[PDB]
């Protein structure tokens, strides 16, 4: 068995490999890189998103969300508040400014120990989850506004065809914004491309190893597991490293910084934070090996977690038992 110990790898395709993504996804499975929940793919060095980032201002923000936290240092929730919109000039000044800005600090190790101790105390502002792209059309590899649908995926393996499309999402953030832990809707991939600034830090769980941070969320949040058998679809809980640790729950940490991609795979809970003025680019999708991990996801139907259009198809040919109340928590 490759990676048997669940390591976050690293891979650095040539530009020959760089041409086939689906290909490259499969080869990083034929090492193991599933296993960790996570892997970091540094592009060739003819590789580029698109030739400068020089004329991003005017992008609009039409609802930044400030992010207030509630519990203790290692184990709090958080919740967006609405904010009026911005532009992307206007976000950066902001993030710059001196009540946002990261602090000094020695390295990556300093920096990650500040925000587990400081970041209840602070309400940072997130630019999250804006549809849109940063890739140039004419760059003709990893193009996330071009990757093969996952509509088409559960087409080409099951013969269904169904409603919905899949489009890319932008993520504009400041010091201390922060990713709550989460697997992706319907257990499906994600693709993150860091375009520019300060870097990202990611936690990973293995998803052979997924239930054991689902038991300990239960006890650390007892109301809202009360509330909803899946709580984390709700996307607002956080456990810290040193929180992990205490209580066994293996995990990997990493860095990603600006010109790097990240997957997340099938079932991989992950959470992390950003360490200044930043923008990411992600999108979900599908390969063969997802199917059954889709027919198996858990779902919010307590009415929190409120999703896309397109799901509706994942559930309804997947998961037709659920179907139903699924459909009341989305009404
Ligand atoms: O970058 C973020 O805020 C969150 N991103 C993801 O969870 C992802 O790419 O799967
Ligand atoms: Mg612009
Ligand atoms: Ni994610
Ligand atoms: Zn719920």
């Amino acid at each position: 068995a490759q990676n048997p110990n669940c390591n976050i790898m690293i891979f650095h395709p040539t530009k020959e490999e760089f041409n086939d993504f689906d290909k490259y996804i499969a080869y990083m499975e034929s090492q193991g890189a599933h296993r960790a929940g996570l892997a970091k793919i540094i592009p060739p060095k003819e590789w580029k998103a698109r030739e400068t980032y020089d004329n991003i201002s005017e992008i609009l923000i039409a609802t930044p969300l400030q992010q207030v936290a509630s519990g203790r240092a290692g184990v709090f929730t958080q919740y967006h508040k609405k904010k009026k919109a911005m532009t992307v000039g206007e976000y950066r000044h902001l993030a710059n400014s001196k009540k946002y800005q990261t602090p000094p600090h020695q390295n990556f190790e300093d920096l990650e120990r500040k925000y587990w101790k400081n970041r209840i105390y602070n309400s940072p502002i997130y630019g999250a989850d804006i549809s849109g792209s940063l890739f140039d059309e004419n760059t003709k590899q990893w193009n996330l506004g071009h990757l093969g649908t996952i509509q088409d995926l559960l087409e080409k393996e099951c013969g269904v065809v169904i409603e919905g499309v899949n489009t890319p999402y932008l993520y504009f953030g400041m010091w201390k914004t922060t990713f709550a832990w989460h697997t992706e809707d319907m257990d499906l991939y994600s693709i993150n491309y860091l375009h520019l600034g300060e870097p990202k830090t990611w936690y990973v769980v293995p998803p052979e190893h997924g239930q054991r941070l689902e038991r300990l969320a239960r006890e650390l949040f007892p109301g809202s597991s009360r509330g909803c058998g899946a709580f984390l679809r709700h996307k607002v809980a956080l456990i810290s490293p040193t929180v992990l640790k205490e209580n066994g729950i293996p995990f990997n940490r990493i860095t990603q910084e600006a010109g790097e991609f990240m997957v997340t795979f099938p079932y991989g809970y992950h959470a992390g934070f950003n360490h200044g003025f930043n923008c990411a680019e992600a999108i979900n999708f599908a390969t063969p090996r997802w199917i059954d991990y889709g027919k198996m996801a858990s779902q919010c139907s307590c009415g929190e977690a409120r999703v896309t259009f397109s799901m509706d198809a994942f559930v309804r040919i997947l998961q037709p038992e659920r179907y139903d109340l699924w459909k009341r928590g989305q009404d």
